[PDB]
């Protein structure tokens, strides 16, 4: 292949379908730049790209402890493929070759990328000293509770894998020893804690030194069917593909998210791949409901954003009326509600697809 002018130079280590496997198996944490040399977003990061991994270099010495490489696209298209990479460029973080949920997605700055590393190869699981903080948790949120006698354990080092991988979506918490004894009758254990205090406790059944099995289980006790939407998760929750429905809802309103989430499960689930069930905090949000006029004293609003439009579910109060809240997903399917329409007319375009992956930041691949 003859060079073009774009040929490049870098001193990261360049992946191909010869050693990805082994190098990214290898790396206890792993960033990779997927990327393009016509680019020219993928040309300005990659010097920020190296500087970050030279001062990161200086701070996780030891072989394997965090990895720097990237991935020529168009030399490499299978490995493009196999990542389905869809826009340069992307920076996906490993864990012993297993891939993150989450893309680094911050600043494309030295600082903001060594901050990032810093925190993924943080410890993010807290010891209990005493097993009265248990009664103490902050059970606004999710937490996992392992109990072991030994972290020189098989079973500590799943759940070390584990809560490294999901840290972002759960808070996990351990015990050891004469502390974790007296819940550790039948032996180690692991605990789920739903948010609140009117839902009991969940215990794992599985094997705990199956990596695979325990990490299942933990991650389906940290999806919920209706995930909240945050500046924060946008990216992400827009490049799933799916138009959104959405409850916009008042922080301190939890009875609206209850109904929501209660009739979602009982009319939508047949719709669970063909549109991404949301709630967001109407005041967060106050923008996207600006695009149809409305306003947090308007709250609860269950919307659709469609990444063309924006449509508004009646009344509230409808929602409990049998049959509507799945006539609204098959009316969006249907071509009706645009149809319908009315204040001829084009409905509201959408908001949402002002946080999906933009051509003011990335090159955009085609569907």
């Amino acid at each position: 292949l003859v060079p073009r002018g774009s040929h490049m130079a870098s001193e990261i280590t360049s992946l191909d379908t010869e050693n990805i496997d082994e190098i990214l198996n290898n790396a206890d944490v792993a960033l990779v730049n997927f990327y393009a040399d016509w680019c020219r977003f993928s040309q300005m990061l990659h010097p920020i790209f190296e500087e970050a991994s030279d001062v990161i270099k200086e701070e996780f010495p030891n072989e394997n402890q965090v990895v720097f490489a990237r991935v020529d696209c168009d030399q490499h298209s299978d490995i493009a493929q196999r990542y389905r990479i869809s826009k340069y460029p992307t920076l996906k973080l490993f864990r012993n070759g297993m891939m993150m949920k989450r893309e680094y997605r911050g600043q494309r700055s030295v600082k903001a990328l060594a901050d990032y590393i810093r925190q993924q190869k943080s410890d993010p699981i807290q010891e209990i000293r005493d097993l009265a903080e248990i009664t103490t948790l902050d059970r606004s949120k999710r937490n996992i509770i392992g109990y072991f006698e030994q972290k020189d354990s098989d079973n500590y080092r799943v759940f070390e894998r584990v809560a490294n991988i999901l840290h972002d979506d759960c808070a996990f918490l351990s015990a050891f020893g004469d502390v974790s004894k007296p819940e550790r009758y039948s032996g180690d254990n692991i605990i789920y804690k739903p948010p609140g205090h009117s839902a009991p406790d969940m215990v794992y059944l599985g094997a705990m030194t199956n990596f695979d099995v325990t990490y299942n289980w933990i991650q389906d006790k940290c999806v919920p069917l209706v995930r909240e939407i945050t500046f924060e998760n946008g990216e992400e929750l827009t490049e799933e593909g799916l138009p959104f429905l959405i409850l916009f809802h008042m922080k301190e309103d939890t009875e609206s998210l209850e109904i929501f989430q209660n009739e979602v499960a009982r009319q939508l689930i047949s719709e669970k791949g063909t549109i991404n069930f949301l709630h967001a905090d109407c005041d967060k949000f106050r923008h996207p409901l600006l695009h149809i006029q409305k306003t947090p004293a308007d709250c609860p609003v269950i919307a659709i954003d469609s990444f063309r439009h924006m449509y508004v579910f009646g009344d509230f109060k409808d929602v409990l009326i049998p049959g509507k809240l799945k006539q609204f997903v098959f009316d969006l399917h249907s071509g009706k509600l645009h149809r319908e329409f009315h204040h001829a007319s084009s409905p509201p375009e959408s908001s949402f697809q002002k946080l999906a992956p933009s051509e003011y930041r990335y090159t955009l691949l085609r569907d």
